[PDB]
């Protein structure tokens, strides 16, 4: 027999993502680089592996959308809700959606896609918000990056550290 | 930090259920009897008790639906996905949905509702799929043709690991 796990977490280390569509605001390459770096934040401190699929069904489906976009969390135009992502699970679980009524950037202007994506992917992997104001998973955005201790502790609580050196 | 913690089991032994709507394929009485028997599979081997509510919110809300039916886990027409149920927890937790593009039956012409429901309610109570090929919670539907059903030992052991014996 098997009972359910104690926390929402992926029951496998090999995860896939797919960039289903792209923002007007940045080039394809910039978007791909930001998402790759954002996944690496998490793979660097766990045993998780992330592989990009160009089509088909990936664990973490990533998309840019506005207003109603096919779930219970419609976007709301400029500002306000910026993005959201679902906890680990089937179907919409793990998926990450970015409001394309925001301005996404590879800079300090607008909202930095890498930083927001890293936080989203924390949700995708099973972290909720943190009360540590210095954490990546703190619920409020403020603009090299090094994953804060609180987030390391949280993600390792789910998946272990992988190779520690 | 915070994670998303799962409710590993119901923290009360007395649970309610509600049959929200009914399949075309069976009479109301047949549906009621199938679900009552499916809950009895589990209450017979634990301290869990199940009571039916006719109105309002119940712990285990049961419904029949097709395609996209309100939870963004859509059904898929005949065959494939037959039903799904959510683990213990508030709101949709415990609830069970049956794909009404299947043919549900009290016997063998289609999918026996009692058998599938008993499996669903395993999920509702905190059991995932078993690897024991003879288990109720082993995820392949089969039909013995026998008039009596005995809960396999793997499932007894699994549910008692959560709730203890009767
Ligand atoms: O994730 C998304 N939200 O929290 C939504 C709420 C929807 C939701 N809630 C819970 C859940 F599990 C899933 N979705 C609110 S928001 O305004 O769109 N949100 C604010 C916080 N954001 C952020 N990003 C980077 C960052 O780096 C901090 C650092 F720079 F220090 F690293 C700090 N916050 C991202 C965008
Ligand atoms: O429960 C539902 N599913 O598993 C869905 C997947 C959605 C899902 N996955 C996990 C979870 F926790 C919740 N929901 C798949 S399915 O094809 O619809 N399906 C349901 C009925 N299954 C079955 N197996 C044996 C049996 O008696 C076996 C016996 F006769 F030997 F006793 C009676 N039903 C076969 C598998
Ligand atoms: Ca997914
Ligand atoms: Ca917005
Ligand atoms: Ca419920
Ligand atoms: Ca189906
Ligand atoms: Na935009
Ligand atoms: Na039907
Ligand atoms: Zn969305
Ligand atoms: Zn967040
Ligand atoms: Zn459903
Ligand atoms: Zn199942």
């Amino acid at each position: 027999y098997n009972v359910f796990p104690r926390t929402l977490k992926w029951s496998k280390m090999n995860l896939t993502y797919r960039i289903v569509n792209y923002t007007p605001d940045m080039t394809h390459s910039e978007v791909e680089k930001a998402f790759k770096k954002a996944f690496k934040v998490w793979s660097d401190v766990t045993p998780l592996n992330f592989t990009r699929l160009h089509d088909g069904i990936a664990d973490i489906m990533i998309s840019f959308g506005i207003k109603e976009h096919g779930d219970f969390y419609p976007f709301d135009g400029p500002s306000g809700l910026l993005a959201h992502a679902f906890p680990p699970g089937p179907n919409y679980g793990g998926d990450a959606h970015f409001d394309d009524d925001e301005t996404w950037t590879s800079s300090s202007k607008g909202y930095n896609l890498f930083l927001v994506a890293a936080h989203e992917f924390g949700h995708s992997l099973g972290l909720d918000h943190s009360k540590d104001p210095g954490a990546l998973m703190f619920p409020i955005y403020t603009y090299h990056f090094m994953l804060p201790d609180d987030d390391v502790q949280g993600i390792q609580s789910l998946y272990g550290p992988g190779d520690e050196d």
